[PDB]
C-alpha cells in the first residue's frame, strides 16, 4: 500500500481544518480550534489503486521556523486553500507557494489551488481569476465547500494524482 503525504496550507479561516475532517469524519464543522495542527490519515481508493492518506493540517503561529521547513519538507502534495469570499486569503496564496518551493527546493512541487466556502453568497474573487492563476501556476484549480462536500474528494484526489506523475 502506497502513502501520500498531503498538507494543507492557506490564511486563518479559509476551511483547511473544516476540509481535512469533511474527507475525514465525513461531517463538516462550523468550528475547530486555530492553534490545532495534526495529521489524519484515511485509506482510499484512486483509479484502482488503494492508498493511504497521511494529511497534514497546518494551524498554530503564522511564523517562520527552521523546525517547520524541515517537517513542511516531507510533504509530498499541498493544497493551496483561499477562501472565494476572502481576497486577502487569495493574496496570500503566491506567499503559501513561494515558501513551499523554498523548502521543497524545487519549481516542480505538486500542488493543487482551492476555492473554498463555494457555498456562500459573498463572493469577492472571481472564479475566471482563480482559473488564471491556477494556469500561470500549471497547476489544477478545485472548487469546494467543506460545508456541502463539493469539490472535497476532487480536490485530495487531484493532488495524489499530481504526486503520480511527479513521481
Ligand atoms: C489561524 C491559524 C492557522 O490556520 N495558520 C495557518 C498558519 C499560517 C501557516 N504558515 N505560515 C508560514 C510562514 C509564516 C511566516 C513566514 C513564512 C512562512 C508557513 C510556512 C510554510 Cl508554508 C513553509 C513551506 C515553511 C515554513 N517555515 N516556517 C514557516 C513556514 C506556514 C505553514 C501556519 C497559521
Ligand atoms: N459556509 C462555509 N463555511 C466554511 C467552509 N469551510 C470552513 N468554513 C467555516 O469557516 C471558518 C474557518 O474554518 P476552519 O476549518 O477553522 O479554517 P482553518 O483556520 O483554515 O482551519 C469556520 O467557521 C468554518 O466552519 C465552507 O466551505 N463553507
Ligand atoms: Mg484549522
Amino acid at each position: 500500500m502506497t502513502e501520500y503525504k498531503l498538507v494543507v496550507v492557506g490564511a486563518c479561516g479559509v476551511g483547511k481544518s473544516a476540509l481535512t475532517i469533511q474527507l475525514i469524519q465525513n461531517h463538516f464543522v462550523d468550528e475547530y480550534d486555530p492553534t490545532i495542527e495534526d495529521s489524519y490519515r484515511k485509506q482510499v481508493v484512486i483509479d484502482g489503486e488503494t492508498s493511504l492518506l497521511d494529511i497534514l493540517d497546518t494551524a498554530g503561529q503564522e511564523e517562520y521556523s527552521a523546525m517547520r521547513d524541515q517537517y513542511m519538507r516531507t510533504g509530498e502534495g499541498f493544497l493551496l486553500v483561499f477562501a472565494i469570499n476572502n481576497t486577502k486569503s487569495f493574496e496570500d496564496i503566491h506567499h503559501y507557494r513561494e515558501q513551499i518551493k523554498r523548502v521543497k527546493d524545487s519549481e516542480d512541487v505538486p500542488m493543487v489551488l482551492v476555492g473554498n466556502k463555494s457555498d456562500l453568497p459573498s463572493r469577492t474573487v472571481d472564479t475566471k481569476q482563480a482559473q488564471d492563476l491556477a494556469r500561470s501556476y500549471g497547476i489544477p484549480f478545485i472548487e469546494t465547500s467543506a460545508k456541502t462536500r463539493q469539490g472535497v474528494d476532487d480536490a485530495f484526489y487531484t493532488l495524489v494524482r499530481e504526486i503520480r506523475k511527479h513521481k
